[PDB]
């Protein structure tokens, strides 16, 4: 099966939701906001450039789906949870480091050489944005070689804090599991709690890298005696890290097969070189 | 027939080239050298993480070509003439520009679905890679939405300044591609020379953008009758462009198509909102 319209119209989803948050953004801040945060003029500047940027990748999907016989799936409603210029980098860098999986698992559903050059090449441009976001918020630009990916539903459930609804059916999220902390470095005991009453029996905690692919731990149980389920950063990752719950080891990779996948995942910010100190 | 471990002992001799410069400049320059140049602890980390990142790239190149049964290609022996901090900053936002389309480029040859989920996990490295040193220098680290690929040629051709010789057939660089200036806004007139003399009869000026392909104009001359051939960027690009000089108009994709190529290309980096003010 030619999946290549169902990646596209996945992406658009995708671009649909950064691009509404990066023009209320521009809207809503000038650079003086940003200015007043402590940052320069060239910052400002760079974020209605990743404004711009956003509509581009939005518009060039509608256009390619369009071209391909398909009709292109509509925004939906959003909230996004904005009060100052640091939410909003925030926010920003929220979304650039779920772009980045996106495209890498929409891609394993292109068919054509053309327009994989194409995706590629915007997800290229998403993970400069993501640098930049990190650097303005002290993370490490590049804390890592390799960027790996999640899939459409995995996509989904680190989307869905920001929607509200949709007029189509999307892809549908997992439960959201919460992390604390949601950064540090190898060896870090990090407490899990999930959304929703899944069923524990079997679970094991993924930790899906990109440098090393999904390692697997059966979870330990918080020192603070709130029952919450741990999943202790191993040694070996590199980049920022996605951690789900996940029953038993039926499935190998992560990234790619969310079969398994019973809460989560949610985003963790390894500590790199390049962090601020 | 399968291009795939063509592509990879491609990508290995760039990042053989990369990771040599990026070892050698992390031993001949400290954090307070870094300092001294106006930049942060962090900066100075974030430099070495790319070290890290640039041998892991080349290390993953390495063990998949055994995988396949091929031979890696070794090093090359390399001039970066070592200064100062600006020009470390420089060659390195340089290195980093070039190797995005050369990822580009080799994963339209990559024939296997999870083999280029890998290799667009480390393009999108390098891509943060640029951003990084973009802003470090004064550029805005996302000028675009799209970055667009380069052939295996032209990408030697952006090379050569830092080739002494290659123990292997590598593939051959076209003439160097002088311009003056190298960066400005549309509309900008660029000089154009080339390090070889060329029969210029249908010669045409490739302005290769990411976000409309190449764009062919005939060339100019320069107006202070320095009798140079001149190429004015058009309206309607982003990011970062690649100027060539190309035989006829046959072949109109020149990212994807050497095959008309006489000189270049070089680099020329468009204004964008991110250029610091
Ligand atoms: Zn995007
Ligand atoms: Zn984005
Ligand atoms: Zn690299
Ligand atoms: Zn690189």
């Amino acid at each position: 099966m030619d999946m290549t319209l169902d990646a596209l119209n996945f992406l658009l989803g995708v671009e649909h939701l950064a691009s509404a948050f990066y023009v209320q953004a521009v809207n809503n801040f000038t650079a003086d906001d940003f200015k007043a945060a402590g940052l320069a003029q060239r910052d400002y500047d760079q974020f209605v450039g990743v404004r711009n940027n956003e509509v581009d990748h939005r518009d060039t999907l509608i256009s390619v789906i369009k071209s391909l016989g398909g009709k292109p799936n509509p925004p939906c409603k959003y909230t996004f949870p904005v009060t100052d210029v640091a939410s909003v980098l925030k926010v920003s860098r929220t979304l650039e480091n779920a772009d980045k999986p996106a495209y890498l698992g929409a891609l394993r559903d292109i068919k054509s050489v053309e327009l994989r050059t194409s995706v590629q090449g915007a997800l290229s441009g998403d993970s400069a944005h993501a640098a930049f976001f990190a650097y303005l918020t002290g993370k490490a630009p590049a804390p890592g070689p390799v960027d790996g990916p999640l899939t459409q539903r995995h996509i989904a459930t680190l989307a869905q804090d920001f929607i509200v609804s949709c007029p189509y059916p999307a892809p549908k999220p997992f439960p959201k599991l919460t992390l604390s902390p949601q950064s540090g470095p190898v060896g870090t005991v990090v407490a899990t709690t999930c959304a929703q009453d899944v069923d524990t029996n079997g679970v094991m905690c993924a930790i899906i890298s990109g440098n090393q692919g999904t390692l697997m731990q059966r979870p330990g149980q918080a020192k603070d005696g709130s029952g919450a389920a741990t999943c202790t950063i191993p040694p070996g990752v590199k980049g920022i890290l996605f951690i789900a719950w996940v029953r038993g080891r039926d499935v190998l990779n992560v990234g790619v097969d969310d079969s398994s996948t019973v809460c989560g995942p949610n985003y963790f910010l390894l500590s790199a070189l390049g962090d601020a100190v």
